[PDB]
């Protein structure tokens, strides 16, 4: 056979996977799905027959109900989401290599015929807000207003949940909670203010990152309270103390955050759709939100009719063409995001009215892997690993601000370095464990066997090492400076992992106020239009902390969410 259903079809008739009238239940697939289920089996139990050593397309570590066509397509070779920022040996039947050429808003203006048919006809549904992109903020955003009495849909793109937030990794931070009491760590909202300026470079809006700082324990708190677990505080780069809260162990906080937010939006049975984009917020004759025309993937353009519409889309790290003209020196680099990533939502934000800000700042995170293109999360720094070079050296204090430590990176032999760590640094951090099972954290039992392995020298490694660890015992690092020192590096094994800088946040978008309010150029207010999350700019300025952007989507979401459906 040629496809999914050719082959299905020898034995079944079409009924087997269709609705009664053949047509499709809706853009998620919900009833389609359904049916491949129940032949087949959930995912978790398709997942027991698909089992390899290291990886298991059926059991990755995307949270929520990860839909079969979201690989599988019926009538057409599909793809395999996976494929997207990895290479892992797989067989699917029907597959073909993948391909992400999504149109860009300004290309659906060829839709004139189709959209204009879709504004002429009713609303397909009227609801107080709607919310598009199913990442933190989006979430977020969605289970607030909710809660504050209003009913929304909540849209996401993509086949899957979650964005780039499912992919964090090293925390959240907040201060002063009770998580960091039970650690005796030692914290202010002042103190993560103004860290969080300082890392920025003093470009950041103080209004919006005293809105961050101020509100971050009670999104903590409010986190806590739909189940998650916040409890590991760890330090990040550009942190006067430990901040960054994680679940138990130093686990990945982003795929915990969005599955705790995905069953609560289940459990109020808000409506969420996938494979649905949003196109263009429709406005009134007084410039007021109307509501929005989408585009469904399976069933074409339409609108809802809604009093505020909150842009919660991300950021455009992904798009390299967009970002090379913004900053140029990041042209041609890799990227640790999600393939939709691209800022089709700022170009929503624009046609609607909204104002940029911020835009050519864009970071780089220092620590991609050479070998598996993902990101390593900078809690391996944090939690105590160093940085050497191809010599076996340190060159730069771990622990700094981001663009310092790529900068410093990519001036290395090769343009690239080595995280160096043992096995009590490994203990510390379980997302490790994560790196060790990709391949991408050679082992040994000595310094000099590792960098033969690794085209480390040996001797200057070992020398390295032993020289770093008296600077732990001694509690200053004279060397580069590092002002934590967490551990020694000497039990166990020691781990390499090859890492340079990738493309990673953009800290500029659509320009909101303290009520995320969208504002266009002379700064007036949009009324009914909201964003939050990586869409904005303003909150971070030249050069955002680690751990700053899970706190900030958790807030922004959430007041979105709440000024919405009061605004409504
Ligand atoms: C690998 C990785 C690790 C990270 N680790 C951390 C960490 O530990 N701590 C931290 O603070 N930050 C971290 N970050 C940064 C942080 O996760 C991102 O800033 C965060 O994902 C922003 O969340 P968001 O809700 O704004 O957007 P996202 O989570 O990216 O979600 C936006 C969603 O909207 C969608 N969308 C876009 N346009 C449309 C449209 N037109 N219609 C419908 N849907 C649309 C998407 O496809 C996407 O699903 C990490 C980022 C990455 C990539
Ligand atoms: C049986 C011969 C059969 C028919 C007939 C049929 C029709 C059909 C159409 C016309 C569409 C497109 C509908 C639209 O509005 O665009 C469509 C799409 C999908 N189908 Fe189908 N289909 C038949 C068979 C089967 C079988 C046996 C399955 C499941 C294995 C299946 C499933 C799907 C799915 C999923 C879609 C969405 C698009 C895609 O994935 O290709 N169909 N089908
Ligand atoms: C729903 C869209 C759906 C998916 C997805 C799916 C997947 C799938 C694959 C990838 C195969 C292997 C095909 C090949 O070897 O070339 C496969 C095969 C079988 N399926 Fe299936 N399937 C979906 C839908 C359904 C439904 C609704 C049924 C039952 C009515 C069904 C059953 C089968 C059977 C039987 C096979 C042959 C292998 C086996 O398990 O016996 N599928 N399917
Ligand atoms: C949804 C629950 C879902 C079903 C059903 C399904 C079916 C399915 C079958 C039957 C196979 C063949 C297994 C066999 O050889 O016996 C198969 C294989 C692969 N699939 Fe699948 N699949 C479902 C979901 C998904 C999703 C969401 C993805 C992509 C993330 C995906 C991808 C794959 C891949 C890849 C394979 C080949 C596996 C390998 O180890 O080579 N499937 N699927
Ligand atoms: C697609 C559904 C998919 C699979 C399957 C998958 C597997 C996978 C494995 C096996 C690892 C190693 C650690 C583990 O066992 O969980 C791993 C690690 C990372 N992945 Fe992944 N991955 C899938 C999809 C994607 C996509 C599309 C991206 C990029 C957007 C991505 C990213 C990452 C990152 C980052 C890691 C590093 C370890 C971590 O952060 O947990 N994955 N994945
Ligand atoms: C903490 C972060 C990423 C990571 O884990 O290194 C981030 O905030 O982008
Ligand atoms: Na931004």
């Amino acid at each position: 056979a040629d496809n999914l259903a050719e082959f299905h079809v020898q034995n079944q008739e079409c009924d087997s996977c269709h609705t009664p009238d053949g047509e499709l239940s809706n853009d998620s697939l919900t009833y389609e799905n359904t049916q491949c289920v129940s032949c087949h089996g959930t995912l978790a139990e398709v997942a027991e027959t698909t089992k390899h050593e290291h990886y298991n397309a059926h059991a990755s570590h995307f949270p929520g109900e990860v839909a079969c066509t979201s690989c599988h397509s019926a009538h057409e070779k599909s793809m395999v989401y996976c494929d997207s920022c990895h290479s892992f040996d797989f067989n699917m039947p029907y597959a073909k290599k993948w391909l992400r050429d999504e149109p860009t808003i300004a290309e659906l203006a060829k839709d004139k015929s189709e959209r204009q048919a879709a504004l002429a006809s009713a609303p397909h549904d009227t609801v107080d807000v709607v919310v598009v992109g199913s990442g933190g903020a989006g979430f977020s955003a969605a289970i607030s207003a909710t809660d504050s009495g209003a009913k929304v849909i909540l849209i996401e793109k993509e086949p899957v949940i979650g964005g780039n937030a499912k992919l964090a990794a090293g925390g959240m931070n907040a201060a002063w909670t009770d998580q960091q009491k039970a650690k005796k760590i030692t914290d202010s909202p002042e103190l993560m203010f103004e860290d969080t300026m300082k890392g920025g470079q003093n470009i950041n809006d103080p209004a919006l990152v005293k809105v961050l700082s101020s509100h971050s324990k009670d999104s903590v708190d409010w986190m806590t309270a739909m189940g998650a677990d916040l409890t590991d505080v760890g330090m990040m780069g550009g942190a006067s103390v430990n901040r960054a809260h994680r679940p138990t162990g130093g686990a990945g906080v982003g795929a915990h955050v969005v599955q705790v937010l995905y069953d609560n939006a289940v459990k109020r049975n808000i409506d969420l759709r996938m494979n649905t984009r949003g196109i263009e917020v429709l406005k009134d004759d007084k410039g007021t939100v109307k509501g929005i025309l989408v585009k469904g993937m399976y069933k074409g353009y339409y609108w809802v009719k809604a009093d505020a519409v909150i842009l919660a889309t991300g950021g455009f790290a992904k798009n390299n063409e967009r970002v090379a003209k913004l900053d140029p020196s990041l042209k041609g680099f890799i990227s640790t995001n999600q393939p939709g990533a691209v800022g089709d939502g700022l170009d929503v934000a624009e046609n609607a009215g909204g104002a940029l800000k911020d835009m050519q700042y864009i970071q780089a995170h220092p620590t991609l892997s050479v070998k598996g293109g993902v990101m390593v999360t900078e809690a391996v720094r944090g939690n105590g690993a160093i940085l050497v070079n191809r010599e076996g050296k340190r060159f730069v204090n771990e622990i700094t601000t981001r663009d310092k430590a790529s900068a410093a990176i990519l001036a290395q032999t090769g343009k690239s370095a080595y995280l160096i760590f043992d096995d009590s640094v490994r203990k510390s951090l379980s997302k490790i464990d994560k790196y060790i099972g990709l391949g991408v954290a050679p082992t040994a039992d000595s310094l000099v066997k590792l960098g033969k392995m690794e085209g480390i020298d040996g001797k200057a490694l070992t020398e390295t090492v032993a020289r770093y660890n008296s600077l732990v015992s001694s509690g200053k690092d004279t060397d580069f400076e590092r002002p934590n020192l967490p551990r020694a590096l000497n039990e166990g094994n020691y781990y390499a992992i090859e890492v340079t800088p990738g493309v990673h946040h953009t800290m500029g978008g659509v320009m909101i106020d303290t009520k995320a309010e969208v504002m266009n150029a002379k700064k007036q207010v949009i009324p009914g239009l909201y964003g939050a999350g990586e869409v904005t700019g303003g909150v971070h300025g030249a050069n955002r902390l680690g751990g700053n952007a899970i706190s900030d989507i958790i807030t922004f979401g959430r007041l979105a969410g709440e000024e919405a459906a009061k605004y409504s």
